[PDB]
């Protein structure tokens, strides 16, 4: 996982649980209480998960629904890290140049195994989009989605058309009704 | 120095020279051509003034004049791998965060000296900006301040108020005028 999320998930999780409970979980793998995870760094995925765990068992929330909150609210950490990305933007606009936005990010980054978000138009009013990734995300990334919706101010309507694994892979396919 | 720092420069000497220079250069320290730096590693400074000895006499430029070059385009080259350094920020925000920046960018590395970078506004449009560091690379820092402005399209005039070792510690003080 690449520093600079793992950076952006540690001030969420201090914005939705407190500073007690990330200081606590982040002792808990072996961290500084305070370390800051910078743009440079390569953070062991399951140095992430232990963390999550400590959460969820400090919060006694499930791990899953963590990912949602923190999907959700993670988009707000973004739009102070990455003002631009957010700036003169319609909701449409924003979800459809995700995919460009996190091959951009992560292209020094070799193996570079960033999540596929592609959007497409399927009528008028709405999209489908799919994420794909070996890292099968599916509530952070339906809580991202929400927290756009969330931050743009414009309601949504989101349904999952498909699902699945494959060699490796998980994808995800939603409808997202304006 | 941190390995991902010398990653940087690769890249930035490949700008400014070409292959054949840096390819040649990286093979004079037994390194292959196409050696990629992990963020894991640290590279040992006397193979990174070797590496830059190469650069030099290969070129024919002065080492001094190289290193101001690489500091000018390494702005635009830490631009690409650093998208969030640069994101929704103006120069002075930019060159005030720095040293800070530089000691976390070196926190988990056992013996640490990252060079100081202490700015301060000491005017209505000026800071002042002072590099502290053993390894004494004056015009590197001083390239990577004209880069930034350049980077950033923000003009200003720099006044170099005083360099020397004080002591020890090589020092360069800066005032940096904005327009504004
Ligand atoms: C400005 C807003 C955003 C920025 C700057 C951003 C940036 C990033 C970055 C740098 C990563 C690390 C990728 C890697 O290391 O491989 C990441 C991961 C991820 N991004 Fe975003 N992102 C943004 C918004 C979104 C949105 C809107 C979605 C979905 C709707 C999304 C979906 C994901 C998911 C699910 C991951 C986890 C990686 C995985 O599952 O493989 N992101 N994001
Ligand atoms: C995103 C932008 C930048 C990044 C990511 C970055 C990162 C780094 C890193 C990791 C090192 C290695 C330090 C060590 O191993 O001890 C370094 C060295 C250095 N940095 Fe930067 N830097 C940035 C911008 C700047 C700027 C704007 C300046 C000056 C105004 C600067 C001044 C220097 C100098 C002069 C060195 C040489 C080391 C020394 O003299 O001791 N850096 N930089
Ligand atoms: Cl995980
Ligand atoms: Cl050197």
């Amino acid at each position: 996982m690449k520093g600079t999320l793992v950076g952006t998930w540690i001030k969420t999780l201090r914005d939705l649980y407190g500073n007690d409970v990330v200081d606590e979980s982040l002792k808990s793998v072996g961290w500084e209480p305070d370390r800051v995870i910078t743009p440079l760094e390569d953070i062991d995925d399951d140095e992430v998960r232990r963390i999550f765990a400590k959460v969820s068992e400090k919060t006694g929330k499930n791990v899953n629904e963590i990912w949602r909150e923190v999907g959700r609210q993670n988009i707000k950490t973004f739009s102070e890290w990455f003002p631009s990305y957010f700036a003169g933007r319609r909701l449409v606009n924003f979800l459809m140049m995700m995919d460009e936005v996190h091959l951009q990010l992560t292209k020094m980054i070799k193996g570079a195994t960033p999540p596929r978000l592609i959007a497409k138009p399927v009528a008028k009013d709405a999209i489908e989009m799919e994420y794909v990734s070996k890292r099968k995300m599916y509530d952070y990334f339906l809580g991202l989605i929400e927290g756009s919706s969330k931050f743009f101010k414009e309601e949504i309507s989101v349904e999952e058309v498909e699902r699945g694994e494959k060699d490796g892979f998980s994808r995800l396919k939603v409808r997202i009704k304006f």
